[PDB]
């Protein structure tokens, strides 16, 4: 059963790392890299199991809880122990193959992404990080920095992913509209299925969602005295006001963008978008979707401020 006694942690470190240096789920902002090396005795035998601990505050993936762990592999790619993880403890198991009765000497490498918990972590902080190998554990104080809003005069806007239902192939997408509480005349904000520049303009070929009359969208006002949680994930919609039906005569769809016609505004909203993507031919994700404000200045000339998220897979 376990050999946690039988496993020697040689170095284990902790590091806030990119989300696109996660090259099996590449992604925008920022994750947890963890990063161990052990040494198995030779005692351990097939079947046997050792455990790893992520830290209480942070999520294997805050997208979806369906993935599993990824093995234990040597460099050549052979399975050493494939795991499985339990959301409760926070804990992988894992269990050796045949690979431990036919190598000695053994010494193993793993890293595991993970992302801060955007609930139990809602505005930028620092805090201490504690994970484990075989019940060896270390610690890392890291500061949380969340991504600011693109700011173009009036325009300022931000966007996250937020929930990957692979199932229904839909990923959702939460946007700022106007966290800065600007007044903003003639406000226009797309919605497109492609990467968008800072400036909102439309980039194709850089992965994709499908945008269109059947893609769900929410929008919810936010008053002056409350302030939006800087991780920009909400968990609580019913502390904000549904303005949904507001947009029903507000929306309008050409090739593959959705425009919402927020017209003049003193107040930041919420969007809460829920849509189709198209898995690549090979099995993978290649997903972008991007966003972006329109306000006309005081002499009748637009900024643009855009903002884009993606997850592309290996």
């Amino acid at each position: 059963n376990n050999v946690n006694d039988l496993i020697k942690v040689t170095k284990q470190t902790i590091k806030v790392g990119d989300g696109k240096d996660n090259v099996a789920a590449a992604h925008d902002g920022k994750d947890i890299e963890y990063d161990t090396e052990f040494t198995i005795d030779n005692k351990v035998k097939k079947g046997d199991t050792m455990t790893i601990n992520y830290d209480k505050n942070v999520i294997p993936s805050d997208l979806t809880d369906k993935n599993d762990p990824i093995d234990i592999t040597d460099p050549s790619g052979e399975v050493i122990a494939k795991g499985t993880f339990d959301k409760a403890t926070k804990q992988i198991t894992y269990t050796f193959t045949d690979y431990v009765d036919k190598y000695e000497d053994i010494k193993s490498r793993l890293t595991l992404y993970s992302y801060i918990d955007k609930k139990t972590v809602p505005n930028e902080t620092s805090l201490n990080l504690t994970f484990a190998t075989a019940g060896k554990e270390t610690s890392q104080n890291v500061t949380v920095d969340y991504q600011d809003p693109m700011v173009h005069g009036d325009s300022n806007i931000q966007s996250i992913f937020t929930k990957l239902d692979e199932d229904k192939q839909t990923i959702e997408q939460q946007i700022y509209v106007n966290p800065l509480k600007k007044s903003a005349t003639n406000t226009k904000v797309d919605i497109a299925g492609s990467q968008v520049d800072d400036y909102g303009n439309i980039k194709l070929g850089n992965g994709s969602t499908i945008i269109d009359q059947n893609t769900e969208i929410k929008v919810y006002k936010v008053n002056s005295d409350q302030q939006l949680p800087q991780s920009n994930r909400i968990y609580d919609f019913s502390q904000y006001e549904d303005v949904t039906s507001q947009f029903d005569n507000k929306k309008s769809f050409s090739n593959n963008v959705a425009t919402l016609d927020f017209g003049d505004i003193n107040s930041a909203y919420i969007i809460k978008v829920v849509s189709k993507y198209t898995p690549t031919s090979d099995g993978e994700l290649d997903i972008a979707q991007g966003t972006s404000m329109r306000t006309t200045d005081k002499y009748g000339y637009y900024n643009y401020a855009g903002y884009s998220n993606f997850i592309v897979t290996s």
